[PDB]
């Protein structure tokens, strides 16, 4: 008969039993605070709540430096092209009757940027909340609820700049700001494409395609391509209005991850903040169920878009079933969620996530519980 | 003096005469209950409530299978070339002083996977409430509300995972999950792009262009081409980390339409349920007004981002006027929607649509009630 | 120890002194009215709420027109080409032993459309209330609330149709509706690209790139180009249901911006009313502090996705320090806004904006008080 759960989260209350409401649209990049004492219509009971402003969390994977270049055409007439040093280059031979070589390589090469892919986007604020004696602070994912037993603040709010796959580039010194590309070349990368030069790790470039032709013009052959000889940094550069631009304030760079606040303050989110003074809350996903977790194993890769499932064995007591959620976390930083309902005794659940990095070990999390280890995922791009 | 309209999907309620509300954010990807026995402050009322998992609805366009393939060069020396059978291929002839033929065709074809266009996306959850003897059970869309005179439920949510114009593929035993598309080429395609080689309905070939050049190179000419040679499923498996998966569990296709829950549980949406025990709340949605449908026109096309438009001969008595939604709907399914303040007698309202399939027969709908007879659009992409 | 904010749009409110609460789902393309006499459990107050369909404001960089056009090509045999008043062109000379001359050129050009760059989106409704003999009136952005002494509407919603960057083209007398485009083309535009042929302000092409080669082929050499000779308007055309299509109803183009009602009336937002008839909500963004405003400089641009930023000089008394927001507005619309923290004395704040037009000045603006002049920013595409 009992049928427990505990992925509500909020309250029930009886709207004559609520003592106050706070109900209002916040400036995401603005905190808020609120102080009053609570008395009976001689005791009183302090009420301190801080709301923080709206921190961005973004995991993403490093793709290093775009490069600026310039395309060189050379004429040479076995015996290996003079150019043959350059990393990226492009040749055709017109030979018989040795050969006659023309090639095309890029050189004068500058790294102009640093760029990033997104992987996953997540907004929060963080909420604390005094009533007496009680103080509780926790980051609150926008969409989620603060909930205690005399106070709720929950968080509603939508933003729409940043999307999975988008590809942000930072110029310099980060913090300030960057640019956001939607079609930073990835399966096909063309010279003159946004992202056509690029070295993944200080080392090795991963070189663009030259799609155009070679041609051989009372002596000595010329040699012509006939593609685009423009580079993709030049081209972005020239029409750069084209571009939308983002600022940050207190960046945080970490391996595979970003977090910042967003100072643009025509963005705005949705708060309430509801308090009962004497009876206590109706917490929703109240139960008695009790879970143990250990990581089973692991498949999938961190920096990726495809992501990475962690297999969980998660012992259930205390309860026939149980509707709850398990995640996929390290340090504090969750990565999926699956949600489950578990069976009295062993079960195996599986959590698809995305993010992530080499360091990561992802353990099996029941909320803000987890496993003594968790397991590493293997790299992208291999 | 009257001014009717049902576009107000809730209710007005007194704060004093309300006796529960529950407010909460809930896995997306979890179901909900509420069992509790309302009594006075000796006669008890029943209330239960039972929400499902949130469900994706995506109206598609179904664009047949990708394909893998090779690409191959061969020389030939009025008078056919030896390649000719092969549905996907490129030539230059060489000529005079019968010709000398370089081609390029595609070869040892595979379909790896089959790919949908998003033309629509809504998500939703199934809400049915008891209290005493009435049972309810409604889909609520996300951002509507059920609504009934005991209990009101609000469901508030945002997603941003699908848009309209991504391509999904699904690359086998669908179900599991799939692969997210933001550049799937649709206007031009050329061989190495995402989506290059397509086959729409088992037979027939979209063939991709070959942008590159052929070249003729004491003996026999041979040919060269000097453009792209990898296949667009090769370049994107390549790099496959760069492209976003998804999950889905129990789906449910059916033609030009997808349905299935996404099991990622680290989306939430917002849930408010509030009930009066004992005083109705205010249906703001309340009218005397009575409504007779029938279609009169369509024009436009199923399976199109760019729609249909139908036309509805609308009959409105006792009222004045009416301010309501007419939609085009066929089983239990709605495809679009017009506002529209209707006047007493008739009228007639042109609502546009996305969606839908050859068999669709698009009805003029109000509320719960259609026309006896729907409308068919045209195909797309003739 | 005073910590004044005026950030919070909203109320605090104690449940038992409200009377009441509309709560509801409605289509956004609808108008709701609600009327009501507020009686004593012998004098009664009107109550009056209209609020009026949803508006979308984007600001947007003109692109002018995308032009239809047929590719030609052209063989000629020091001494200028044949084809040589042609805006938009390539050649390739085959010479010594004068030249021999290939060809393309563009003509039988029509301009098939207007494309608007999106820069910024934003909606709204517009929200009147009275309350006995206190009537205002507000423009409500979507996500924040209207707030007086006795009443308070919030609006919450999302919206997914449109996204910074792309491109809305219009194909004839606009209104009716267009389509969008998420990849025109921007920093390389080819031959048969959506964006191909554009011509920014009625004189002057911006040419597509031509990548294909030429090649010349017992009498008179004959030119052949190799690459595409399809334009984009054909190929958009050959696949029109692949795009996204919109509806407008009363448009009004401005300079650099567009607003419009969508009506899609499959779409809905949230509305929540509360009401007070007695004891006065209390103002969460009430203080006593006051700002005087004045611009101090300006960079960047107007029409850029990379945007401005307005520096303003900011006096604050009476008040040791004061958390607000100051914006960069002209004309009653905003185009930024910094969240700041203000001192007592003077204050530089700079503001981060996007949009606006030649004509724009831009003041520094708080609540709905500005300075006396405004900065005009530079031109994009410089
Ligand atoms: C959730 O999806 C993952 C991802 O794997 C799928 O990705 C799709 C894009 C598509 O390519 C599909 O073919 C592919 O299976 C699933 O994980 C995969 O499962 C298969 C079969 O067990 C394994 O062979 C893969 O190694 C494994 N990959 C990863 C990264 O885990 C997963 O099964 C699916 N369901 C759940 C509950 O997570
Ligand atoms: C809503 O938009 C449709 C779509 O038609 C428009 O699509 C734009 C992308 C643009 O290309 C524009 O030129 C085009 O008209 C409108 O329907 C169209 O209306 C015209 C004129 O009556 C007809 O000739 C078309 O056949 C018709 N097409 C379809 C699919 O219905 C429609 O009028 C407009 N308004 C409403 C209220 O639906
Ligand atoms: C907010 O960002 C703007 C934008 O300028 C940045 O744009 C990024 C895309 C990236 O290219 C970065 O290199 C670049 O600085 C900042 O404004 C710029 O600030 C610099 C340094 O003071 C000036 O040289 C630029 O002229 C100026 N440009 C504009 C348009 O204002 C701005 O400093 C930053 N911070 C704030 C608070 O607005
Ligand atoms: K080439
Ligand atoms: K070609
Ligand atoms: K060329
Ligand atoms: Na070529």
């Amino acid at each position: 008969t009992p049928v427990w759960n505990d992925n509500a989260h909020g309250v029930g209350s009886v709207p004559m039993h609520t003592d106050l409401e706070l109900d209002f649209s916040l400036t995401s990049s603005s905190k808020y605070t609120y102080r009053r004492k609570l008395t009976n219509p001689a005791q009183s009971i302090d009420l301190h709540i801080e709301i923080e402003e709206q921190t961005i969390g973004v995991d993403v994977h490093a793709l290093g430096h775009w490069f600026d270049g310039r395309l060189n055409l050379k004429t040479s007439f076995k015996y290996e092209y003079p150019w043959h040093t350059a990393k990226c280059h492009y040749e055709r031979d017109y030979q018989y009757e040795g050969c006659t070589a023309c090639g095309l390589y890029l050189d004068q090469l500058k790294p102009v940027g640093s760029a990033y892919k997104i992987i996953t986007i997540r907004y929060s604020r963080r909420v604390c909340v005094q009533f007496g004696e009680e103080n509780l602070c926790k980051i609150i994912d926008m969409n989620d609820c603060f909930v205690s037993r005399h106070v709720k603040v929950c968080i509603i709010g939508t933003v729409s700049k940043f999307s999975q796959g988008d590809t942000l580039l930072f110029f310099g010194p980060l913090e300030g700001g960057g640019l956001i590309f939607k079609h930073w070349c990835t399966s096909t990368c063309q010279f003159g494409d946004p992202g056509d030069i690029m070295s993944p790790r200080d080392k090795g470039f991963l070189c663009p395609e030259f799609p155009g032709s070679f041609r051989k013009k009372a002596t000595t052959p010329i040699c012509e391509y006939d593609g685009n000889m423009v580079s993709g940094y030049k081209k972005v550069m020239a029409t750069i209005d084209s571009f939308q631009s983002f600022n940050t304030s207190t960046m945080h760079f970490t391996d595979e991850r970003i977090e910042w606040k967003d100072p643009d303050g025509m963005l705005r989110d949705h708060i309430n903040i509801l308090v009962t003074k004497d009876i206590d809350f109706d917490n929703l996903g109240e139960n008695p169920c009790k879970i143990g977790l250990q990581t089973s194993s692991i498949e999938g890769a961190w920096g990726s878009g495809v992501g990475f499932t962690l297999t969980c064995l998660v012992s259930l007591t205390e309860c026939p079933t149980f509707l709850t959620s398990i995640k996929a976390c390290d340090k504090a930083i969750c990565y999926g969620a699956e949600s489950v309902t578990l069976t009295r005794g062993q079960n195996t659940v599986k959590v698809s996530g995305k993010g992530g990095h080499s360091g990561s070990t992802f353990r099996c999390c029941h909320g803000e519980d987890c496993s003594q280890i968790g397991l590493h995922a293997a790299a992208p791009h291999l």
